[PDB]
DNA sequence: GCGAAAAATGCGAT
DNA sequence: CTAGATCGCATTTTTCG
DNA sequence: CTAGATCGCATTTTTCG
DNA sequence: GCGAAAAATGCGAT
């Protein structure tokens, strides 16, 4: 619709499975739109260890954080999930862009406050909860937004055990031995493809 | 000034220090402008337990979250933390100053800008930072916002053991447990109140 | 600027 | 193995009439 | 106490040409 | 739409 002025005053661009989107710490002076995938948004801590804040998708802007005050810079690592195809603009340009047409703020602002929700609940998550009654939060979070194939008794997701403990904040051997738990106990289902019954 | 037109249409009320401004759950509906005083956001979980998302000061919305999809719950507390002056419009009201004048749309969003940046942060600090590291970063992230009154040697703040526990996460002992040796590490002394920067 | 009363802290071996 | 979490109510410490 | 973390490496599983 | 190659897993006494 309006959203539809903008598609076609921006790029599109192409990112394998894998390109790092944008890098953490580098003057943010462009936003980008996911066409088509999904990219996932990352910090790290000094010893090396990453957590998925967030797992953007289909039409999710990107990299907004700055395009209201110059002289900043990225704050976190966006890495393609699968194969993504992204929609550049400069901040300047985009800006421009609003004073034509208002409509368009008011979008993104809007993904920008479903965020700063979904976060709260995040640290509401990480300080109420022990990594079991996490991991049970963030399979139910994955058994929905889009890309969980159904199945005959409910969602299948295809996530590694080694990938959850970095969305929750636990260790590899620990969401594992957390899932066998929850399998034996038939809450879900069990095999690199986990299917939560 | 776009905000003098702003307040135009803006009943405004005068809460009194500790009082409930928002029910975390209670349907939403109107935003909030504050135009003196300060607040605090927080969440709060079944068995008791509650945290301090932020505190809020002069020139920042509160309630706003709500705004871009009709039918929301308010998502946490918010509690003047002295007696505020606070502006309100209600929502529908607002999306027409918005067309009309597409600006005081702009300030707002480019506070949850850093107010999402900065949670963001919370998130970080959780899951990477132990109870000590947390309180080093919670000492200097006080030492600096409007009310840290200037010491000689770095800065005044004021503040309980227990609203750092709130703010951490950790326990209202294991937070002095804690800060009584981050003392005799001599970065900064206690007592009823903290000194940052040795004192 | 003095109190009584309301709050905020400290203990520790599990 | 290690970081923190806890509970009953005796104390400093703070608030404001 | 009690929830979670570690480490070196045989197996399994999943990925990519 | 096979297979070597490259990733993810499972173990527990501490
Ligand atoms: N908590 C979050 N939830 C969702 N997306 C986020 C979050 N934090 C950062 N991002 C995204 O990651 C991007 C990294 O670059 P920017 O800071 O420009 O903008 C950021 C947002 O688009
Ligand atoms: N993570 C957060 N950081 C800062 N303020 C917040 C956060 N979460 C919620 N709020 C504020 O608290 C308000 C609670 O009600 P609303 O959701 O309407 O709007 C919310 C924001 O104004």
């Amino acid at each position: 619709p309006t959203l539809e002025w903008f598609l076609s005053h921006c790029h599109i661009h192409k990112y394998p499975s894998k390109s790092t989107l944008i890098h953490q710490g580098e003057k943010a002076e462009t936003l980008y739109y996911i066409v088509k995938g999904s990219v996932a948004v990352l910090i790290k801590d000094e010893e090396g260890k990453e957590m998925i804040l967030s797992y953007l998708n289909q039409g999710d802007f990107i990299g907004e954080l700055g395009l209201f005050e110059e002289g900043q810079e990225r704050s976190a690592w966006v890495r393609a999930k699968t194969a993504c195809e992204v929609a550049e603009i400069s901040y300047k340009k985009f800006r421009q862009l609003i004073q034509v047409n208002p409509d368009i703020l008011m979008r993104l602002s809007a993904q920008m406050a479903r965020r700063l929700q979904v976060t709260s609940e995040k640290v509401g998550n990480l300080a109420f909860l022990d990594v079991t009654g996490r991991i049970a939060q963030t399979l139910l979070n994955l058994a929905k937004q889009p890309d969980a194939m159904t199945h005959p008794d409910g969602m299948q997701i295809k996530i590694t055990r080694q990938e959850i403990g970095q969305i929750v904040g636990c260790s590899r051997e620990t969401v594992g031995r957390i899932l066998k738990m929850l399998e034996d106990q038939n809450l879900i289902s069990a095999h690199g493809k986990t299917i939560v019954v």
